[PDB]
């Protein structure tokens, strides 16, 4: 029942989500708001501590308290100097115990400090708990991804919180092997198959290229952007939007903190609009100073303002291809992971640059990760019994 039952965990680091292999089939398991994605986030409070999209949605009112990018403190040592140059972003407090970070927070009142083991935790406990909901009885096997260049202590750090949240680890997978498994494409039978996953989250951008010989994966090659992802292309919809608002009614809005955050989170859902309309409006009541803003964008100007970033994506892709020593006609599958894929203008120069070439896409991106590591969950507690 329980014990023969296990889920598959996408521990992101923006969002998560959380599948369950049963019946034949994948299903991804939306949370009590509904979304099939819960956000990455943490907020303690005057009377409670807030997971996911609750969390998230009180960020503005608690920026100091609000916890998020646990993902980029996992298994790394204070004086790294990744932690360093992130620290300088993040509107929570980061702290040196032992050589070991530690975020504080005022919690109920009081100063508290948590490991980003003990942040990811609550994350995967939230994960649990929504599978817990659907299944109608608890769950306690898991499989968790990890990114293909994440090293043994960040492995063992992501073991550390499964563990601290009370799930069995029954193996920790890298992020392209899940979403090759997502495809079947370790079920070729014979001959080594070249796969490439662009994967381009909320934050961040990789690419992976996987040799598959005989249901055995090998990382050849991993690229990418860490600070590259869906929110730069929100802001530059945001400074758009900011010159558009000067231009009408001759007023910055840039310092007025509520008016950037309405725009931020009204531009970011225009950006999806624009993944299937050729056209998205903005509707904000009194933005600022009493004026709403009423306007819209075409996908060819928001192609237009992200041309550079989206353009940036193909040197990885160069850069992977160089290091594994293959060619683009020697890769056999393109696996497209990650929210942002859906964004046509992408898929189009992705497409262009493999000269033409079909994109495996009709998993969910944002999804294919959890997809696969259910599957995986699923192989694994069978052959466990
Ligand atoms: N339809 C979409 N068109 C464009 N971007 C999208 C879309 N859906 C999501 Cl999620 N994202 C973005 O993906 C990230 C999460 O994986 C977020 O940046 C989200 O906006």
């Amino acid at each position: 029942m329980a014990k023969a039952a296990a889920i598959g965990i996408d521990l992101g680091t923006t969002y998560s989500c959380v599948g369950v292999f049963q019946h034949g089939k994948v299903e991804i398991i939306a949370n009590d708001q509904g979304n099939r994605t819960t956000p990455s986030y943490v907020a303690f409070t005057d009377t409670e501590r807030l997971i996911g999209d609750a969390a998230k949605n009180q960020v503005a009112l608690n920026p100091q308290n609000t916890v998020f990018d646990a993902k980029r403190l996992i298994g790394r040592k204070f004086g790294d100097p990744v932690v360093q140059s992130d620290m300088k972003h993040w509107p929570f407090q980061v702290i040196n115990d032992g050589d070991k970070p530690k975020v504080q927070v005022s919690y109920k009142g009081e100063t508290k400090a948590f490991y980003p083991e003990e942040i990811s935790s609550m994350v995967l406990t939230k994960m649990k708990e929504i599978a817990e909901a659907y299944l109608g009885y608890p769950v306690t096997n898991a499989v968790i991804t990890v990114p293909a260049y994440f090293n043994d202590s960040q492995r063992q750090a992501t073991k550390d919180a499964g563990v601290i949240a009370g799930l069995n680890v029954l193996r920790i997978i890298n992020e392209p092997t899940a979403a090759a498994i997502a495809y079947g494409l370790d079920r070729t039978g014979k001959g080594e198959r070249n796969v490439l996953i662009f994967d381009l989250g909320g934050g961040t951008f990789d690419v992976s290229i996987l040799t598959i010989d005989d249901g055995i994966f090998e990382v050849k090659a991993t690229a990418g952007d860490t600070h590259l992802g869906g929110e730069d292309f929100d802001n530059r919809l945001v400074n758009h939007f900011v010159e558009e608002f000067k231009r009408k009614h001759k007023k910055d809005i840039s310092q007025n903190k509520r008016a950037v955050r309405r725009l931020r989170t009204a531009c970011e859902r225009a950006k999806r609009t624009l993944s299937s309309s050729t056209q998205a409006s903005l509707e904000i009541d009194s933005l600022f100073e009493g004026i709403d803003f009423y306007t819209s964008i075409t996908r060819a100007r928001f192609e237009e303002l992200c041309s550079d970033l989206f353009r940036s994506t193909l040197e990885p892709v160069e850069k992977a291809l160089r290091d594994a020593k293959l060619d683009k006609a020697q890769i056999h599958d393109l696996v497209l992971v990650g929210g942002s894929t859906r964004i046509p203008k992408v898929q189009k120069l992705l497409q262009d640059f493999f000269n033409g070439r079909d994109l495996n896409k009709s998993i969910n991106p944002d999804e294919a990760v959890a997809y696969g590591a259910a599957v995986q969950a699923a192989i694994l507690i069978k052959s466990t019994r």
